[PDB]
């Protein structure tokens, strides 16, 4: 993203995604069932538009807000979760949509009629990417509450490709010194272009990495089935202290199913169910069959932890992951994507299309330098580190972005089927709480020592 055209086109694609997400719903559906990981769809439209007004329009020009009264109800730090479900505090779908279209145009007008300063470019890209972050959240809200799939989605998956080849195997990464992260904004003149990144990715550093071997494929449903069948969820030997506790919790196992509440402990991935001997998976409003060569998704950090124990494998660190995905070494050329530094949306399962139902050996054009496949895309891969600041951290213009979720969260890397590709990078770092089954998470195993 440098050209105004790319920005403007990205602005438009984003607005459509939000509009398609809210208007494809009926009035009786606009109020979503309460869940700690979902938000009301109209609020996400308003909140994601407010960001433009705050960190682009007012930031650079001093312009006032569309409606100053809502300046505290759109803010995420102030407006608490539970009181977001109000019907008297917030405007209607009709007005909120108009708000968006206005600010979108106001954004387009500035991008066109005001200098392309590196400052503007940076803020332009930040604000857009933020809305895409809420496009993902809105998409998994449907899965959580059990609503129909988004109109722009092909949840059935990649049909025909189904042909898991022999690419399955491990890749021994040679030991040596490798480069992890992005330059700091103050040290680069491409901070808005070729060195763009959030605070969590900066400042860069070098690491002397020991040799290791990571699976070129993700863990598939079939493999996880054996762990379940061998009694994994009932053999506490494989689970850790948090895992054991997670396992001993009572939950409505029928959430987002349309069926009455059924409270109990988890014995299989939350979204799995056995029907007359056949494993099935809830895909929004439809229970489809569980293809075996597809990757296991919507699992917890604990669930993966136990599998790695039962399988005699281990989880990678985020620095192993980045090495194995980009293979950037100090002094040599640098890549942002495993294939290179140019983004083709066709080399990865992203942008809310196949939504994870892809064979784990597919997308060979996105092969990592060490053979690793489907690194960037499909699901967010669990790592074994805790989200912590890189040594040298500097808060961003929006300082709550990463600071609010340190230590309590685990670093996940890669990209989600529900996440827009325009914001992904090998350096990118996401942060999810280990107890979560609602986000599009996955994992691959690394070899033991
Ligand atoms: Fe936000
Ligand atoms: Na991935």
């Amino acid at each position: 993203m440098n050209d105004r055209e790319s920005l403007i086109q990205a602005l438009h694609h984003t607005r459509d995604r939000v509009k398609d997400l809210v208007c494809s719903l009926r009035e009786d559906q606009l109020s979503v069932p309460y869940h700690p990981g979902v938000n009301p769809p109209v609020w996400e439209m308003g909140h994601s538009t407010f960001f433009y007004e705050v960190f682009v329009l007012n930031w650079l020009d001093g312009t006032p807000s569309y409606d100053p009264s809502m300046d505290d109800l759109w803010d995420s730090f102030h407006m608490d979760h539970e009181d977001r479900w109000s019907k008297t505090l917030f405007p209607s779908r009709e007005d909120t949509l108009a708000y968006m279209d206005t600010i979108i145009q106001r954004m387009e007008d500035r991008i066109r009629n005001q200098p392309l300063t590196d400052e503007a470019l940076y803020l332009y890209r930040y604000a857009i990417y933020h809305q895409n972050m809420h496009v993902e959240s809105m998409t998994w809200c449907r899965q959580t509450v059990g609503y129909p799939a988004p109109p722009f989605a092909e949840p059935k998956g990649l049909t025909g490709e189904g042909v898991d080849q022999d690419a399955r195997g491990d890749a021994t990464i040679p030991a040596g010194r490798y480069l992890i992260g992005l330059p700091a904004n103050r040290d680069s003149d491409a901070y808005a272009t070729e060195d763009f990144g959030f605070d969590n990715e900066k400042p860069a550093f070098e690491v002397d990495m020991p040799e290791f071997s990571i699976s070129r494929t993700l863990v598939t449903n079939g493999e996880f089935q054996k762990f379940v069948e061998e009694g994994g969820y009932e053999r506490p030997e494989f689970w850790s202290q948090g895992g054991r506790k997670w396992l001993e919790r009572e939950i409505n196992l029928n959430f987002g199913s349309g069926e009455p509440p059924l409270m109990g402990r988890q014995t299989h991935p939350f979204h799995w169910r056995k029907r007359d001997g056949r494993w099935y998976e809830r895909v929004f409003d439809q229970w489809l069959p569980l293809e075996p060569g597809h990757p296991v998704k919507q699992i917890s950090y604990w669930e993966a932890e136990a599998f790695c124990a039962w399988a005699g494998r281990r989880l990678p660190s985020e620095y192993e992951w980045e090495v194995a995905a980009l293979a950037n070494k100090p002094g040599e050329e640098r890549r942002r994507y495993p294939w290179g530094n140019e983004m083709d949306p066709a080399k990865l399962d992203m942008d809310q299309r196949y939504m994870g139902r892809v064979p784990v050996t597919a997308f060979p054009a996105g092969e990592s330098p060490f053979g690793c496949r489907q690194m960037l895309g499909t699901v967010w891969e669990w790592t074994g580190n805790q989200f912590m600041p890189y040594d040298g951290f500097s808060v961003d213009m929006y300082p709550f972005y990463s600071t609010l979720q340190f230590a309590t969260h685990k670093t996940t890397k890669g990209g989600g089927c529900a996440a827009s590709s325009m914001l992904i990078r090998g350096t990118y770092r996401n942060f999810y709480h280990p107890d979560r089954c609602d986000v599009y998470t996955g994992f691959r195993t690394c070899a033991l020592s």
